[PDB]
């Protein structure tokens, strides 16, 4: 599109993440790997509000990057990810997340909708970026027959469109999280999302802040596969690029001339899998493509890392309440540590396998 959000600005590089990445750095013995370790610190990431605690850092990045960009005679951009929906990742083994729709999701969810307004409205020199609730509508396309998304549908639904509608109002450019290939880029699932991705489109006012969908956000696909990952058998769309060719069609045809970014912070390293499905800290996983706006497609307009490699995706401890036996199979790292919390030993192969090299 003639309007990129990250052309002309810098992105501001997460304190959080370079503060993990330096105390790696030092964890880690050989001098070489350490030099190349450390320098993935200058690498943007997005932060995670994954809870109302997450707020007030929000506010000290949009403070900062304000400063920043006086300082540097550069317009500074923050990448945040909305993630605190009631009833989250439905699908899911474990129960995550502070809201349920049992006790005021919706409101609760609202109110945090609203701090995150409050403080973006104090910053206006600042732009945002905002990836709109991994793991939530993609579970409406294909797991309604999972009783708890089926349950949550109208609670999803409603909380994405009070996120899309109240931060456009403060000029953040959104994309929806739409999974990755092996979710809805399989052809019989294309249609069904973009009827879903349209509506909710619609319900938010269309607004043109609403820049697109976001893939393989916290996965592993290429972007665009030397050959297809044999866990890909029976879908001819094995790789990011060929999701997105064939799903931005059908939204064109809606009035949404919709562009996309695409999650490649953990897809240096290729068929490493048993199943497609196998999402949490496979083993061998290596840093991909750097964050880039040159990514090769008319729809895309970065490639970009959200989900901040070296953090866990879930704790491999059977007895932990928060336990998903997704992160004990043959392929996931373990032990592994809560969903989150740093992963040492998971950051290091992440450097080790880097493809293109640090």
């Amino acid at each position: 599109s003639a309007n990129n959000p990250w052309t002309g600005f810098q992105i501001f590089l997460s304190p959080y993440y370079a503060n993990e990445v330096a105390a790696a750095a030092k964890q880690i013995t050989d001098p070489t790997l350490s030099s190349k370790a450390a320098s993935v610190a200058n690498i943007p990431t997005f932060t995670w509000l994954d809870s109302v605690a997450k707020i007030p850092d929000l506010g000290t990045y949009l403070a900062s990057a304000s400063a920043l960009g006086k300082s540097t005679g550069t317009k500074q951009l923050v990448q945040i990810v909305i993630y605190d929906l009631p009833d989250r990742d439905c699908a899911a083994k474990a129960v995550n997340g502070e809201f349920s729709i049992a006790n005021n999701g919706q409101a609760n969810y609202e109110n945090y909708i609203d701090q995150i307004v409050a403080q973006i409205q104090q910053f206006p020199d600042v732009r945002v970026v905002a990836v709109i609730e991994p793991d939530s509508l993609a579970n409406l396309v294909t797991n309604l027959n999972v009783q708890k998304c089926a349950n949550a549908k109208t609670t999803y639904l409603a909380s994405v469109n009070y996120a899309l509608t109240n931060l456009a109002k403060v000029g953040v450019y959104m994309y929806m999280d739409a999974g990755h290939a092996g979710w809805l880029g399989w052809p019989a699932n294309l249609s069904p999302a973009a009827q879903l991705f349209t509506q909710v489109w619609q319900n938010a006012g269309k607004s043109p802040f609403i820049k697109g969908l976001a893939t393989n956000v916290a996965n592993y696909n290429a972007l665009q596969a030397a050959s297809p990952d044999p866990i890909t058998q029976g879908n001819p769309n094995y790789d990011e690029i060929h999701y997105i060719n064939a799903l931005a069609p059908l939204l064109q045809q809606a009035g949404w001339d919709a562009t996309f970014i695409v999650d490649q912070g953990r897809s240096g390293v290729q068929n490493i899998r048993q199943q497609w499905g196998d999402w949490c800290n496979i083993k061998g996983a290596g840093f991909g493509t750097r964050p880039t706006t040159n990514t090769g497609s008319q729809f895309i307009d970065s490639i970009v890392w959200v989900k901040p490699g070296g953090e866990s995706d879930g704790t491999s401890n059977s007895s932990s309440p928060r336990y998903d036996s997704t992160c004990s199979l043959p392929d996931a790292a373990q032990p592994a540590p809560e969903a989150g919390t740093w992963f040492q030993a998971y950051f290091q192969t992440l450097v080790s396998a880097a493809n293109p090299p640090l």
